[PDB]
């Protein structure tokens, strides 16, 4: 055309941090489940979203990983797994990528490019739905924040429905405890390496293969973990980390255990 | 525009015929090597290439598969090793593929478009070269055409360098005679389930690893298949099998044994 020039709306990777976080985290995305959720925001960031039974799980990349042309870019969902491609995030962690980025053409569809040496490729995919709001706007009843070194201590020793782990938390003083089936309790009390922050003396019971799954994910940070139990409404465990990259997020449901029908 | 239309040279897939032999198929195709070659040509016709050591194997998809919209479109060759997608020819062999085409928009790449339900894609590749031509444009010294289940004996057979077989070709009368380094040969005479067209008394030697690959090539045809050993310059053994959708080729080069340096 001849008069003013006009891009559509671009939301692209930065490939350096992008390949960075996709390596580091190139466990947790060849195992995405078959339902998982890929959102596309003009902040900008880009969230992958799993939801399970009584499990959500959370994969935010940060503004370091993005750069967008214009704020107007519509926000877009599509599902991970594509129809020819299969699991889209894992492709994305190829080592010879070279370009990544959403395009707002339709509001119906997403247009996603990518580049590798000599080769190019783009797919839409169509906008699904939405709008899978679940967020922690909420502040916590309990708050604890535990070292990494703990994380690992954790995962140890939870070795290894299919079983319950019970967390108990103390207030006076403050105290956390995890309690298995069997009767081994792992117990954390205040020193270098847990900061209670928030704290009441109270009880919850989440499904065991979840939270360790939820750990697993977390730990890819080697950084601390962050562990709130929200009492909104739905009784609630959260269980986060983060780095400059991205934030692994968990939100777990309490097992209905309080009558009960 | 506003004359008269023109759209780019299109070499399509018929999907059902496509589909059924992308199928049959499936065992050969994510075996494909690494250096595997895919031609579009406007005969129409699409060849799989593979050239390795003493080998050559190719597979032609024939025009019951294809639709030309124009004969001006180019011959084109890339690899089938694609930078993002791995196996190209293994990504058309997906269940809910519902277009398969192919362009002529730049001499120097080629454009592939396909498309499932509610998702479609495209990429460029770049073209190869080329021209490898390797065909059976000579006719045999010795042919010899074996029922199916000759092959298959021939196969259940050879069970199981790393060795090789030798093909011993009589006249008078017209046997043909697979002999193992072991001291096992395997004979066939003029019977109603091989068929000795043209023969003279000679003998090569090929590699049993090839020879055995080549035949598992034929057999998914489970319909008979060709032997001949052309006697151009190269001594060369050729086996072949076809049905309506496809045909696979092959040809080994007898293991220099004549001094030999
Ligand atoms: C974690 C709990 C609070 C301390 C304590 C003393 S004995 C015993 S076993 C019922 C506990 C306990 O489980
Ligand atoms: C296939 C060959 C031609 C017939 C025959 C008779 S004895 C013997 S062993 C040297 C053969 C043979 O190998
Ligand atoms: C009318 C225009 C304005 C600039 C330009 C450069 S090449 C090309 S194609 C005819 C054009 C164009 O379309
Ligand atoms: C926490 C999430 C989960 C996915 C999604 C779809 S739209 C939108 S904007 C708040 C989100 C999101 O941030
Ligand atoms: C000048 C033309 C000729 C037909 C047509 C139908 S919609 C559309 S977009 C302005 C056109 C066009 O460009
Ligand atoms: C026998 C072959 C092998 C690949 C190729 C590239 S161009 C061309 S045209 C004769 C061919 C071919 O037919």
């Amino acid at each position: 055309r001849k008069d003013r020039l006009s891009e559509p709306p671009t939301l692209a990777l930065r490939l350096k941090p992008y390949k960075t976080a996709i390596q580091q985290l190139r466990s947790v995305i060849r195992a995405l489940k078959e339902n998982t959720t890929v959102t596309f925001l003009p902040t900008p960031s880009l969230i992958l979203q799993t939801v399970r039974s009584h499990c959500v799980s959370k994969i935010t990349f940060n503004s370091s990983c993005l750069y967008i042309t214009d704020k107007s870019f519509q926000p877009k969902t599509i599902n991970n797994s594509t129809p020819l491609l299969g699991n889209f995030m894992y492709l994305t962690s190829s080592k010879d990528l070279t370009k990544f980025y959403v395009q707002d053409i339709s509001d119906l569809s997403a247009k996603i490019s990518m580049c590798a040496p000599d080769f190019n490729m783009e797919f839409s995919s169509a906008c699904v739905h939405g709008q899978d709001i679940v967020r922690e706007s909420e502040n916590s009843a309990v708050h604890v924040d535990l070292d990494f070194g703990v994380v690992a201590d954790l995962l140890k020793w939870i070795g290894p429905p299919t079983g319950t782990v019970q967390i108990l938390v103390h207030a006076g003083p403050p105290a956390i405890k995890f309690i298995l089936t069997n009767g081994s309790e792992l117990e954390f009390t205040s020193n270098n390496r847990v900061s209670f922050h928030g704290v009441k003396n109270m009880r919850i019971n989440v499904q065991l293969k979840n939270f360790y799954q939820t750990l697993l994910n977390c730990a890819v940070t080697k950084l601390p973990c962050t562990l709130r139990i929200v009492t909104e409404h739905d009784t609630l465990l959260y269980v986060a980390s983060r780095n400059g990259l991205f934030a692994v997020e968990n939100f777990l449901t309490e097992e209905p255990f309080q009558r009960g029908d």
